[PDB]
């Protein structure tokens, strides 16, 4: 199984956890133009695209003989091996693949369109926070991404590409601590969280 | 005008983070704002630990018992709201409530007719499951999707009626804002800090403590 990562220095954390696995022979990273940082830090390098989906496909060429691919957010460092394992143990049951997801606990509201008023309460049953890594058959992913990018469909995660093409990925519960740092405070929390 | 806060009924509010219980952290946060004159705390028939808290002898707190249903415990609390025309409904296990957030919320009495609730936007990709299986049915749109938080602020008489109607009609109430929803009312969403959590699981303790730290 190969690992693709569309891209502080969380990156190393995210990767070392991917690598922390035995069944994860190599990690294909991706770097957009104008990126000098990377050279400072089973690792390969590919020239990413403009879209997330571009880079994933970009990295797809370096995947070798892997029939399964693992995509992982560059800003998600609180991933546990117990979670990774629970996830990778899909290739021997999975037809389409699946992703690490976390149940919703609080109650949620959908806003009235174009207004900050509450339209109605959203059902908590079967609602999940999509997380990563994402695990699916190599070529499969590649073809759903191809099609998705072509039909110009809205894509968020790699699961969304498969979904787009009819497929229904699998939901593998993972910890909630496994977060993504996008704000100037998620770091403090991500730090606290990754410290066991 | 004066605001009366109401705390509706294996809960974790009586556990302690530092020298006070979660409940006290929550209540302190409400009393801290000059508009909140009193706090009606609604307890459960089988809860006797509350009478063991200094918070019980506080000039501004009042206890009431409305059973274990929160809609009822809240109706019980309104009876004790005195003259408050607007009511703040807040969870007992939300210790981290911030002042900048509370104020932004109270401003609503002067702006909306239906009140509003604090809430934090959804930042991650959300998936809906296929009925009866851990397989994705389709992706749920996060634009306009929110996490409900408390406090929740409404005019007193409106909340009373909606709760009353919702109960009288078997509505499926979750929070107070969902009873107004059930009544054709659409409360305003005010944005607050996500660190405003509801401590329900043991791992929630450390996190709540990590946030209470400054």
């Amino acid at each position: 199984v190969c690992a693709v990562v569309p891209a502080q220095t969380i990156l190393e954390h995210s990767v070392h956890a991917l690598l922390a696995h035995p069944r994860v022979k190599r990690v294909v990273i991706a770097i957009s133009p104008g990126d000098s940082r990377f050279a400072q830090l089973q690792i390969t390098v590919v020239d990413g695209g403009d879209e997330r989906a571009d880079s994933v496909l970009a990295g797809l060429k370096a995947a070798g003989d892997a029939q399964w691919v693992l995509v992982h957010d560059a800003a998600r460092p609180c991933l546990h091996q117990d979670d990774l394992a629970r996830l990778l143990a899909l290739s021997e049951t999975s037809r389409t693949g699946g992703i690490l997801a976390a149940p919703v606990r609080d109650t949620m509201k959908r806003a009235e369109p174009g207004k900050n008023a509450i339209a109605h309460t959203v059902d908590r049953n079967g609602l999940w926070h999509a997380l990563t890594p994402q695990f699916f058959p190599r070529e499969l992913l590649h073809d759903c991404l191809t099609r998705a990018l072509n039909e110009g469909a809205t894509i968020t995660d790699e699961a969304s590409a498969l979904e787009y093409c009819g497929f229904h990925p699998q939901l593998v519960e993972g910890r909630a601590d496994n977060i993504k740092v996008t704000r100037p405070e998620d770091l403090a929390l991500a730090e606290f969280y990754l410290t066991r």
